[PDB]
């Protein structure tokens, strides 16, 4: 949303991202890893 | 073979035992236990 409005909206990150918070085994898995 | 010679033989358990011896995944396994 920080991006939409970041995008959308020019004044930083920064302004925009206050607003927006309103303020097998084990060992086969392992192996692949 | 303890048994056989055990049953087999009375000496006692010991000396037929020296003589003897000439002498998966990790939620399947976790799950099971």
């Amino acid at each position: 949303a920080d991006l939409k409005l970041f995008l959308e909206s020019e004044s930083f990150n920064i302004d925009v991202k206050h607003k927006e918070r309103k303020e097998n085994k084990f060992v086969e898995q392992d192996d692949w890893f």
